[PDB]
This record gives structure tokens, sequence and C-alpha cells, in this order.
């Protein structure tokens, strides 16, 4: 069964998997370690730019505000940021750095716009999500350190968060949709969970790697005429040093939905 496949996925790669897939057509889950803690790495940035559109709600000019980038704010992986230093970036486009190229100077800034880690959370515990923790900036909030609770969640919090803010009703109509476009629009995805889904099928996702081999994707997915599915697929190795394991992800994705 499903169980025993993931069990088995979970044995043959070495290391620690979490899952937590909803069916929306059904309103089932099929779960594996989903209460465990796992690090989350750039997978929150999801809620980071969940965050900053809350906060959009009541003021309009917001997405259009204007944040400086500088050589001071370069962190490891800056791939949109790095072309605009000594120039602005609006809100917005920060927020579809984050999202669609997983630039870690982009989510600096929707962090410190909020407030800090503390408020990133503080949103979420708003939402109803008591699991999710962001301790840390980028780039340390990366470490992912087995047994290290900072930065952390589960794979069933992640995924029933995420069915809200993409197919609930977390943010207001405009910034819904705004979240949606912006992971459907994500450049980073492509060898995760999408990798074990049909290519007919819509995804939008977010991934993120760390320490200990950390390969983690998180996904909306729109099957070919059917109701939408939500999926978290979590993955972390034993060896600080490990090497990325998506492949674990694109497997795991295929066991959870070749029952569809």
């Amino acid at each position: 069964d499903v169980q025993q496949k993931l069990a088995e996925l979970e044995r043959q790669s070495g290391g620690r998997l979490g899952v937590a897939l909803i069916n929306t057509a059904d309103n089932s889950q099929i779960l594996y370690r989903a209460d465990e803690r796992f690090a989350m790495c750039s997978t929150s940035k999801v809620m980071a730019a969940a965050a900053v559109l809350k906060k959009s709600e009541s003021e309009p000019s917001l997405l259009n505000q204007r944040v400086e980038i500088k050589k001071s704010d370069l962190v490891n992986y800056n791939p949109i940021a790095e072309k605009h230093v000594n120039g602005t970036m609006s809100l917005a486009e920060l927020s579809a750095a984050a999202l669609q190229y997983s630039d870690n100077v982009a989510m600096n800034k929707l962090i410190a716009h909020v407030g800090g880690p503390a408020s990133v959370t503080a949103f979420a515990r708003q939402l109803g999500d008591e699991t999710f923790r962001l301790d840390r900036t980028e780039p340390t909030l990366n470490t992912a350190i087995p047994g290290d609770p900072r930065d952390t969640t589960s794979p069933r919090a992640m995924a029933q968060t995420l069915r809200n803010l993409t197919l609930g009703k977390a943010l207001g109509d405009s910034q819904r949709a705004q979240l949606v476009t912006w992971m459907k629009g994500n450049t980073t995805g492509a060898a995760s969970i999408q990798a074990g889904l049909p290519a007919s099928w819509v995804v939008g996702d977010k991934t993120g790697s760390g320490g200990y081999g950390t390969t983690n994707d998180i996904a909306v997915i729109w099957p070919k005429d059917r109701a939408p599915l939500i999926l978290v697929t979590y993955f972390t190795q034993p060896q600080p040093k490990a090497e990325s394991r998506r492949d674990i992800l694109a497997s795991a994705a295929k066991i959870v939905t070749d029952g569809l």
C-alpha cells in the first residue's frame, strides 16, 4: 500500500522523509511522519510572501513600495538582487524574486518589512498554524541540524496552511490570486514534486534545500480535470555534507498520486 511504498522509499533513501497530501476531491489526507518537525529551508519563503500580502490588504500602495538593495544586503544566494545593487526593487518584485528564483536577499527584505522572523511566525499563528516557526533570517535559517527545532514545521501543518493560503480564505481575493500566480511561475521546481507528476498537471510550488542534504518542496496541484491537491514533501539526511535528493521528492509525489 501507499504507507509501505513510502517506508520503502525512505529506507532506500537513507534519510528521513515527511509527506502530507491533502486531496480536496474527498477531503482526505495521506500522511507519513506528518507530525515530525523538519527544517523548512526556502519553503518558508511562501509564509514570508504571504505575510506581506496580508499586510497589503489594508495598505494598497504596499506592493509598490521601494526597497533599497545594497552590497551589505547580499547573502549566499542572490540571483535577482545581485542585478539591482545600488537601486531599488518594489515589494512585489521582491516577493516574485523570493518565490520564483528563491532569492535570499528578497526573503530578508520580506522578513524585515513585516518586523522580522517573530512577525512571520505571528502571522502563521493568526492563520491557525501553531506549528510553524521561523527563527532566523537568510542565510542561517537553512542549517537544518538534526534535532534543532529552529526554522521548522511539520508536513501536516504546512500542507494545511498552504491549503488555506492558496485555496482557502487566509488572504483576500486579489492577494490569494497573486500568491497563486507567483507560485505557478516558480522556475526552481521542475526536478522535485513536478518530476513525479504527469506532464499535463499544473503546479504552483516552492522548493528549498539546506544542510544535511535537506531537500524540500511544497505544492498546490491542479490535476487534469480533478479537484486540486496540496502536497508537502520534506526530506533530510544524516550526513552534514549530504547532496540534495530531489529525486526522492519526485518519487514520493508519484507514490501518493498514483491512486488518482
